[PDB]
RNA sequence: GCUUUAGAGAUCGUUUCGAAUGAUAAUCGUUCGAAACGUUCUCCGAAGC
């Protein structure tokens, strides 16, 4: 595993999150990073150096870690190394029930947009309709496929309610 | 260019650096995120808050910003809304001669979570009229030119092409 | 301009953990966080030509 990655996971039994700040500090071409973090309910605050700030934030993560160790709160084992009141949030989970209910194996086509540094997507699906004879579908832009699907289900859904073939 | 890098690229104009500190809010069922940034010397307080990590802190940068033009400090139109080390090296030079213009050419394979990349460039050297050519590979693009380059320069090398 | 080297920020993909919304397995998904391996762009200290 990883060690920053097991701290926040420690932390997240309690719904809180370690704190970290970070400060540089070197001549500016072998510059050196301070890295702190606090997690309540404890007052100690683990600190870590690197040439980079991802390594300071583990250092620093490692170090919180040897200090549970060494309060014994922890073991040493356990470490290692509306239409209808259809929108974006409801309308994607709602599709795919439709999609399983109706056995519709077929996915979102997804295409680039615009460049690698500022990749956007279209997000593409068709449902045929077999009680109507007839299909629908969307091709809608998202910030990322996730996004993008959700636009592309909510167009689908909203001509599926239009249709009597959904709820609201 | 997006809001934050622009606070950054502002203050690397002064080899300062941007101060953020962030919290949580709400509880388990709607829960959020306060997100608070400095810029030394500036006393002003950056504010924004939104459900997720990188909005609350876009929303703390473009409100620093909007601060600093209040202040004087920017205009609105400038806000947005033979070895791998030597090898590439000597090869682009020898390259530069001959006006080739043809590049690396890349193959990403492997799974997208674990990639490799095949790199290949093809040299039609007059001298003799063998045209060169290296196939090599890198867990990464700049890797795997590298080797390609590499494998090139050493194939001139050992035909007298190139002074080690 | 090219190379080597210490950095910073953004972008997207894939993968992987965690937190949250009678039962066994299977399958698709929603919100938040964290990690791995990478692509692309901008900024940038030093060194060589």
């Amino acid at each position: 595993m990883d060690i920053k990655s097991f701290l926040y996971q420690f932390c997240a039994k309690s719904q809180i999150e370690p704190k970290f700040d970070i400060r540089q500090t070197g001549p500016k071409n072998r510059q050196r990073f301070l890295c702190e973090v606090r997690v309540e309910p404890n007052t100690y605050i683990g600190v870590g150096n690197s040439t980079n700030k991802k390594d300071a934030e583990k250092n620093a993560c490692r170090d919180f870690v040897n200090y549970l160790v060494r309060v014994g709160k922890l073991n040493t084992n356990d470490v290692p190394a509306i239409h209808g009141n259809w929108t974006i949030e409801n309308a994607k989970e709602r599709l795919n029930i439709y999609k399983q209910t109706n056995n519709i194996r077929d996915d979102y086509k997804y295409t680039p947009v615009g460049p690698e540094h500022a990749r956007s997507f279209l997000a593409e699906l068709s449902i045929y309709v077999p009680a109507l004879n007839r299909t629908v579908t969307a091709r809608e832009s998202g910030s990322n496929k996730k996004s993008a699907s959700k636009s592309c289900a909510l167009s689908l859904v909203r001509q599926l309610f239009h249709l009597n073939v959904i709820e609201p």
